């Protein structure tokens, strides 16, 4: 399940493709917790391409439902990422995440 709160301002056409190399200021947030992971800190904001599952299924899909310049407030389930496993120190089981994404890309 992917929920999409997006901030007004876009083209709502350059939809992220196949291959395509797509950049995503994104950043991290748990639900009633704190941070965990910026675009805006390391100042790289991820290069990613889209359909080689190298993000996660609430990322991936909630990426290629936006559009250049675009906004968008990400809430990922726990059972796409991390709901039964759980990364060590970073993300418990049974997370839902939440993630401030702008879609401003490349290709």
């Amino acid at each position: 399940g992917v929920e999409i709160e997006t901030i007004s301002p876009g083209d709502g056409r350059t939809f992220p493709k196949k291959g395509q190399t797509c950049v995503v200021h994104y950043t991290g947030m748990l639900q009633n917790g704190k941070k965990f992971d910026s675009s805006r800190d390391r100042n790289k904001p991820f290069k990613f391409r889209i359909g080689k599952q190298e993000v996660i299924k609430g990322f991936e899909e909630g990426a290629a439902q936006m559009s250049l310049g675009q906004r968008a407030k990400l809430t990922c389930t726990p059972d796409v990422a991390y709901g039964a496993t759980g990364h060590p120190g970073v993300i418990p089981p049974n997370a839902t995440l939440i993630f401030d994404v702008e879609l401003l890309n490349l290709e």
